[PDB]
């Protein structure tokens, strides 16, 4: 799986379940084109977004719908989403894990990048 | 000054100096309009972005040019920039500090929202 | 595995390998007694520290030897270690993941706690 | 003032007020001696812990009483306290700010070390 997203809730100390994730790829005309999307599972993970064939070099944006997650738990959070923007595969295929650690008024995001 | 940006470098343990920051506001046509911008100071802060009169309710995006910062230090970074997206909400008086803590392959952002 | 430790390097965007970890349990005389220890593997994880039988209720300290890790990579970091202190199992057996995200001058640590 | 402590609340997006902080210094006998302590102010800061004369090289531990803070807000926390352990090193003039960003099941700490 060349691209995986993992989301944790720092308030509950638990995986963040049912978080919507939207992935875009910058097109030739400099617009963000839809690339893939899904929702995190019970372990807070989203697998199967793409394939090694489809995940070509480019600039990608992973949008994590944090505001919807918190609202559904009764919290009015600060951020609309978390938006992770990066160049991928520009030195050959890599495996990317995009992790996010959520609080109502703060988040961190980390990339773990390995060579298959 | 209702909006301040603070940036810290987690590798050197220092304010992040000369970091470009761009602020956008979503217009009624649903595109991002340039709103304010600048470069952080020696203390890692950017003051004077806006005024109370101009900083009306709306959806804002703060774009911190992290990649250029790391490149200047010779450290290979992951992200193109850090992006902070939020709604400003009048609810009594408020001051917003958007803080960012930078590492090459990870960042955290926190909103500190206070009443003077 | 009732207790797992996971360590990531925020500078390289990689698991932190060969990080020493020492776990203590507060004894009746209020001293920290050695409980378990090990080193992280290639995926940045340390499994097999304890068993459900041995991991009784108590106050535990997980010491992560961050300074030794960074020094071996040519970085003189700020902290001696990271020290994670918590009560465990006080409402029945749980599974605990203690994660740490390392930079030379800053770290975060998160607990993910699940009910078997 | 060569040592300051700053604490932020990532759930409320605010300084963390009335947080107890204890500072210890390792003695020649290798035990932790009380050094300074206090409670954070409205701005989430604790100033006046020590002086240049007293803050000599050595190993220090800053203990932030996070559990009591969360309990006061009615939020179940994971950690007993946050612990920051470091060596102070004369290497030209220096000021140390120990920052902590708190969530119930996660915290980050950063050292910001500057020359006035």
């Amino acid at each position: 799986c060349p691209l995986m997203v993992k989301v944790l809730d720092a308030v509950r100390g638990s995986p963040a379940i049912n978080v919507a994730v939207h992935v875009f790829r910058k097109a030739a005309d400099d617009t963000w084109e839809p690339f893939a999307s899904g929702k995190t599972s019970e372990p807070g993970e989203l697998h199967g977004l793409t394939t090694e064939e489809e995940f070509v070099e480019g600039i990608y944006k992973v949008e994590i719908d944090t505001k919807s997650y918190w609202k559904a738990l009764g919290i009015s959070p600060f951020h609309e989403h978390a938006e992770v923007v990066f160049t991928a595969n520009d030195s050959g295929p890599r495996r990317y894990t995009i992790a996010a650690l959520l609080s109502p008024y703060s988040y961190s995001t980390t990339a773990v990048v390995t060579n298959p």
